[PDB]
């Protein structure tokens, strides 16, 4: 009954202790050696290879003893647990690049793995990495020619998973290394759009930096707008201080920004309401006129409608409730 022996090789990977694993693995021939490292373990939902398990806990120790001595295959594929998610098609690589193993990783590429190797999501050990943001595995994996323009499943890049990510330092690196700006996923969304959703005013500016394309994401929004709606202010007017349209894109975020300020407890400030509401109707009264085309007094909203003019939302600035109920009416003008 070789079975359970190979889970004690599996153990013994798993847990760090290269002593117990190295003696597992002595006295046995070429025929079992190749077995117990090959054999596919379930560890209650996560099914990998003792190669696997120790890349994917760090154990640099482990994973030196395989590969040198015992010379185990890094192309085994495996399915890992992470974030409390299940991947499948991982190497001991991409364990590796996701958890942020660094001397782990250089063990493996310098023994001659894959870095372009892709999960069954097509998701790079870069791309790994760049949700983990490790610059350090980061400009290691691209100096070992790891492709950045490799992306997953839904055509979501490294740059964009970095944009949304937070992680200002590797966005600038995958940029300097020509990554393309203006890619889009299948939401028809670029970097600037995951960025201009989740605030990264850093982020926002790179892109700016490397004349990024000013993209209507494949389901109706500029990142502009996104801001807008997301709202996050910073990035608004950052984005402002550049092109737009002539006033529609301007006066539209303004008053969707303002409006956003009306959902949920992201900021729900009705002051920066009237602040951005008032300044967008300014914008479209100067002459004679930028006009507002007002849908119906509707059931739902209270049977209010829309302040055409200025005078009307100058009537507003004091009672608070007016306004609440003002930020639900154009949201649903821009929206709906
Ligand atoms: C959704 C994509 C494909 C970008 N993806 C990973 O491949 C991946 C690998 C590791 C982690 C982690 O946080 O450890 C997270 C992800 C993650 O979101």
């Amino acid at each position: 009954h070789m079975e359970g022996l190979a889970g004690y090789v599996y153990k013994a990977a798993s847990e760090g202790k290269v002593l117990t694993l190295a003696a597992l693995l002595l006295n046995r021939s070429e025929s079992d050696i190749r077995y117990l490292l090959g054999y596919v373990s379930q560890q209650g939902g996560q099914r990998s290879t003792p190669l696997i398990i120790a890349a994917r806990n760090g154990h640099a120790k482990v994973v030196r003893l395989l590969l040198e001595h015992y010379r185990v295959q890094t192309q085994q594929t495996g399915t890992v647990r992470f974030d409390g998610y299940v991947i499948d098609g991982a190497t001991a690589l991409w364990c590796a690049a996701g958890a942020g193993h660094f001397e782990v990783v250089k063990l493996l590429v310098s023994h001659g793995a894959n870095v372009n190797h892709t999960t069954v999501t097509n998701s790079t050990p870069l791309r790994a990495a760049c949700f983990d943001g490790r610059l350090d595995i980061v400009k290691y994996l691209v100096e070992n020619n790891a492709n950045i323009s490799i992306a997953n499943k839904y055509d979501n890049t490294c740059l964009m998973i970095a944009a949304y990510k937070g992680h200002t330092d590797v966005v600038r690196y995958l940029l300097e290394q020509r990554a393309d700006p203006n890619a889009k996923a299948h939401c028809g969304a670029t970097a600037l759009h995951f960025a201009a959703e989740a605030g990264h005013i850093d982020i926002v500016k790179e892109l700016i930096k490397w004349r990024a394309a000013i993209v209507v994401n494949g389901h109706g929004m500029t990142p502009l707008k996104v801001a807008a709606e997301s709202c996050k202010a910073d990035v608004v007017e950052l984005l402002l201080s550049h092109a737009d349209c002539d006033r529609r894109s301007r006066i539209e975020a303004l008053e969707l920004l303002g409006a956003s300020f009306a959902n949920d407890r992201e900021n729900y400030d009705i002051i920066k309401t009237y602040h951005y509401l008032y300044l967008a109707m300014l914008e479209r009264f100067q002459d004679g006129i930028l006009e507002k085309e007002v849908l119906p007094p509707i059931h739902a909203y209270g049977n209010r409608t829309e302040c055409r003019n200025p005078q009307e939302l100058e009537s507003i600035r004091q009672d608070r409730d007016a306004l609440h109920m003002e930020g639900l009416i154009v949201r649903e003008r821009i929206l709906g």
